[PDB]
This record gives C-alpha cells, structure tokens and sequence, in this order.
C-alpha cells in the first residue's frame, strides 16, 4: 500500500549500492556464454545487475521481494557454477555479505512507504 515512484527511486538508489559492492563489475553484465559455453548446463535462471535494471524499469518489480530474489540470484548462480577456490565463488560471498545489509536497510525504507 504505496506510491510506485518513490519506490522505484528507492529501488533504483538500492541497485546503485549493491553494484557499487561489485567492485570488480564481475555481475554488471551476463555471464558471456560465449566464454563459458557449458555456463548453461545446470544454470537455469542467469541473472546480472544490468537485467535487474531493465526489470526495474520495465516495472517488473513492485514488492521489495521481488527485486531481492533477482539478486540472490547472482550470488546463489556464482556459488553454484565456480569452485569454492576462486575470486569469482569469494566474491560471490562478499556480494551477499556487504549486499544483505544494503538490502536490510532498504526494506526498511521501503516499510515507512
Ligand atoms: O566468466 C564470468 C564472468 C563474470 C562473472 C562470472 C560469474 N560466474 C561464472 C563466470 C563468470
């Protein structure tokens, strides 16, 4: 029970935040299937921060639930598809880590709506 602009401003500030968390921008743009040709094999849903945008502002995302599943997204992707020894699986972890409390105080924003 909200007003649509403000929220999408909120979710346009939220996505700003998480990608500045991403400071490799290893999840700016699709995983390029081009290089990772098996990336598909057991990857059902890929996500990136450069989709999430064009879901925002196609409104496709109306519930913070909504935009924070597109996000768990990434990171569980990461998890599954790379070893746990690599910078991609870490980053993948600090992702969630620094991102959850983004997202915390973001819900939070959008619960005074
Ligand atoms: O090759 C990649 C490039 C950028 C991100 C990736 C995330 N998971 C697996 C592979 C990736």
């Amino acid at each position: 029970e909200m007003q649509l602009t403000p929220f999408l401003i909120l979710l346009r500030k939220t996505l700003e935040q998480l990608q500045e968390k991403d400071t490799g921008n290893i999840f700016s743009e699709p995983v390029p299937l081009s290089e990772v040709p098996d990336y598909l094999d057991h990857i059902k849903k890929p996500m990136d921060f450069f989709t999430m945008k064009q879901n925002l502002e196609a409104y496709r995302y109306l519930n913070f639930d909504d935009f924070e599943e597109d996000f768990n997204l990434i990171v569980s992707n990461c998890l599954k598809y790379n070893a746990k020894d690599t910078i991609f699986y870490r980053a993948a972890v600090r992702l969630r880590e620094q991102g959850g409390a983004v997202l915390r105080q973001a819900r939070r924003q959008a619960e005074k709506m």
